[PDB]
């Protein structure tokens, strides 16, 4: 009945809204609200991909504290299987806090020792993977450690076993390139790059030439997302743009490709074709640009399909 | 077996350091460590109370979420007896967000609805009265709800059960006057005011006047807090002054006041007399001052009674 396996770190978020931005013009700020919200791209992906209709687990290590234990309270009212989602001590779960002023600014502040930058293929348990049909590496380069070796050896272990490998990525935070996972990508099937990030990681400035650098290190299927214009999607030769849906203004895209993803899965599990993929994706990552957060405007489904009535 | 009973709002803080004065533009800051601490005038003061060896319960009310069940944790690892600190599912347990420059700045984000703002007389259970020796209100105006009605309540149910009442103060949130608390005044044994916040309070300059003032409600006993200079004592007529722990440095005084609190409660409950129940306040105080944080000083009694030999 599982579905879906997606690695990455799970962490915390603490928004901070509205702020000065002279902070310390005054002594506090008496906020309407101070509360966690659940954040990463893994966590954002399982709980899309769970409130869509496919039964979701996540893989990952949190700490032993409050932070740690919101996360395993939002993934029980998700329904997201978290046997795979230990807890240590030895480690503080990652908490950003947030900061955003009364026009728009923001800055982050993080912790550099959390457990995002612990996770190693150590948190991983393959003796699950025969489980799920799909494979979902919540963010290469998120956790440095999951480096090219490790994920290549992942991947390994998920491809015995015949699972679909899909993968998002975020800009390298040690200076990697696209050397140290080239290896790694010639065993994903479905990868999502960024566009802005993927023209700063191969060197390219055109979509073809950028999913070229992609397609060499032999992934299957690249799906650029290109915002405001949709998707870039190419195999082997052949090409295809999918529009946006139209008529939407952002209200802020924070965790809109995590959104595009889940979307994406989803419609690759119930046997959907390319370009269909791509529109369910585009209608996914669409409703949660029109709410404020990464996984407040996608509640159900029922909403995502209305959209695609009207993708237009 | 129960010694003392502390009313007042248990919180978390989420200090962040250092960050810069010009906090924006960056959009990150990654801090070494970024992680829950308990807090609040209740909490430290029950946390040093118990490991001076006085059992202590803490009667508050907070959020029935992943913060509650941190400060709910602490309290069972202290021995603090937790009876009377209720979980509320309707309501954010308070969660304090502490800003600070690399020199000094200090800022606090706040909620302005968190449980802290919702502690009212409702919370106090008057049937485990009987079961202790000493009332602590943890900072008279702290919480709003707790105004002087409320107080003379409190406190009028503690006198028929012959406690000793004592309180802390902060500065009025809500505009509240010395007017607005002096007939609850009357009941407090030993009260705690900080100078600079007494002085605006009061209107007056001399610790002589300030006392008085006090006094001139019915408190018994004046015990105003003159950081490195000790502090000052005034009781019906009777005036003492107690130097400070000489040749303290002070790396912070975050809390001193609830240590110093926390030491003259013990030393009142083992029936030492008025000067070397100041005596061990400050010695407590000290060694609170020397940590970074309220409750990192003091872990234990040994602690403060080695400092005490040599308090010169
Ligand atoms: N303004 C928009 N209108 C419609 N869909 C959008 C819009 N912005 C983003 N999306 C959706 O979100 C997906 C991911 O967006 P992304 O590439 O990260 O955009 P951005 O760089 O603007 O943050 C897009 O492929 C698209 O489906
Ligand atoms: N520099 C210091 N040296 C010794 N004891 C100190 C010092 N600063 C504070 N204390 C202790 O803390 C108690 C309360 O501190 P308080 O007056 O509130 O300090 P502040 O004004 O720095 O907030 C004092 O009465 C004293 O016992
Ligand atoms: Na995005
Ligand atoms: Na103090």
């Amino acid at each position: 009945n599982l579905d879906v396996i997606c690695i990455g770190a799970a962490i915390v978020d603490i928004p901070l809204q509205p702020v000065s931005k002279n902070i310390f013009d005054v002594d506090s700020y008496p906020l309407e609200r101070i509360a966690m919200t659940t954040g990463g791209d893994a966590i954002n992906e399982a709980t899309i991909i769970s409130r869509l209709g496919h039964r979701t687990a996540l893989m990952s290590r949190i700490g032993k504290d409050a932070a740690g234990q919101f996360i395993l309270d939002h993934c029980r009212k998700e329904n997201i299987d978290i046997q795979s989602l230990k807890q240590d001590v030895s480690i503080d779960t990652s908490i950003n806090v947030g900061l955003v002023t009364e026009d728009g600014e923001r800055t982050f502040v993080t912790n550099r020792n959390g457990s995002l930058w612990k996770l190693n293929i150590d948190d991983v348990d393959f003796a699950r993977f025969s489980q799920a049909k799909l494979l979902s590496l919540a963010s290469i380069f998120n956790s440095p450690l999951l480096d090219g070796k490790a994920l290549t050896e992942i991947f390994t272990q998920a491809k015995a076993r015949q699972m679909i490998i899909c993968a998002d990525m975020i800009k390298p935070r040690l200076n990697e390139t696209l050397d140290d996972i080239c290896e790694a990508l010639s065993y994903v099937d479905y990868l999502f790059p960024n566009f802005a990030e993927a023209k700063l990681l191969t060197g390219k400035e055109t979509l073809d030439e950028i999913a070229d650098c992609f397609l060499a290190c032999g992934v299957k299927t690249v799906v650029i997302k290109t915002g405001k214009d949709g998707c870039f999607i190419k195999r082997g030769d052949m090409t295809m743009k999918v529009p946006a849906v139209a008529g939407i203004t952002a209200i802020d895209t924070i965790g809109a490709g995590d959104n595009f993803a889940s979307g994406f899965i989803a419609a690759l599990l119930e046997g959907k074709n390319l370009r269909e993929c791509a529109r369910f994706a585009n209608a996914t990552a669409a409703i949660s640009v029109l709410s404020v957060g990464a996984t407040t405007g996608v509640k159900n489904r029922k909403l995502v399909e209305q959209l695609l009535e009207e993708y237009e």
